[PDB]
């Protein structure tokens, strides 16, 4: 789900 998308993306900054 596009959700978990955004913790995939998250570690590319924090």
């Amino acid at each position: 789900k596009l959700l978990k998308l955004l913790k995939k993306l998250l570690k590319l900054l924090k």
